[PDB]
């Protein structure tokens, strides 16, 4: 029943999952000047290099690209985390227009899109323990500029096509996720929440501070997809994010002077 529209959006989210408005949620603005250095913060880990795609599927909120994690292939170590997180799948949250779309804010600033790459603690098992857990998940951050063409993001768009409306899904093997990492590892880090029902307060977020460019041709592909079924009235899937919630009584550490 949840949604982005008028009638089913964040604003309403707390009725059927109250912890909407709790402690931890996300996303939030990230203030760059309030933000603290923390030099005990290690390096992210990202190994993707034994990575196997599965699927990609619209679900009526987004569409993801799902991995095999039934062991340790494309797995999320260091940075501020402890063990090891396996990548599940990954999404995007985008806007109507180029300047709304990221669900983090740096500075207020609103980027065009935002990608999340989502892992779990491999000590719970299965993601449905993990999201329990105040230290379940682990969501890799990455904005999206409008700019030159991202080489490593066409295959994505190549095929968003096939999957217009909700439900819909396609064969997406042999996918390479490292292709749509920027050059620097620099990231913002803090506890917070699943930005989507249920809103579960179980990830450590790693936000990077560089974005990515993607082309204007990629994204207008973006906002071509559905939010509705097919056969229903046509719904463009735009506007697919979140709004910045309180911080409340959190310090967000960079790992990055
Ligand atoms: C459709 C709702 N999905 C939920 C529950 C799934 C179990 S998930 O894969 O853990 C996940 S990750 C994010 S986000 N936007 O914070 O990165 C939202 C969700
Ligand atoms: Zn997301």
């Amino acid at each position: 029943h949840w949604g982005y529209g008028k009638h089913n959006g964040p604003e309403h989210w707390h009725k059927d999952f109250p912890i909407a408005k709790g402690e931890r949620q996300s996303p939030v603005d990230i203030d760059t000047h309030t933000a603290k250095y923390d030099p005990s913060l290690k390096p992210l880990s990202v190994s993707y290099d034994q990575a196997t795609s599965l699927r990609i599927l619209n679900n009526g909120h987004s569409f993801q690209v799902t991995f095999d994690d039934s062991q340790d292939k494309a797995v999320l170590k260091g940075g501020p985390l402890d063990g090891t997180y396996r990548l599940i799948q990954f999404h995007f949250h985008w806007g109507s227009l180029d300047g709304q779309g990221s669900e983090h804010t740096v500075d207020k600033k609103k980027y065009a899109a935002e990608l999340h790459l989502v892992h779990w603690n491999t000590k719970y098992g299965d993601l449905g323990k993990a999201v329990q857990q105040p230290d379940g998940l682990a969501v890799l951050g990455i904005f999206l500029k409008v700019g030159s063409a991202k080489p490593g993001l066409q295959k994505v768009v190549d095929v968003l096509d096939s999957i217009k409306t909700e439900g819909k899904s396609a064969d997406f093997t042999n996918f390479d996720p490292r292709g749509l990492l920027p050059e620097s590892l620099d990231y913002w880090t803090y506890p917070g929440s699943l930005t989507t029902p249920p809103l579960l307060e179980c990830v450590t977020w790693i936000v990077l501070k560089e974005p990515i460019s993607v082309s204007s041709e990629q994204v207008l592909k973006f906002r071509k997809l559905n939010f509705n079924g097919e056969g229903e009235p046509e719904e463009l899937m735009v506007d697919n994010w979140r709004p910045a919630q309180p911080l409340k009584n959190r310090q967000i550490k960079a790992s990055f002077k």
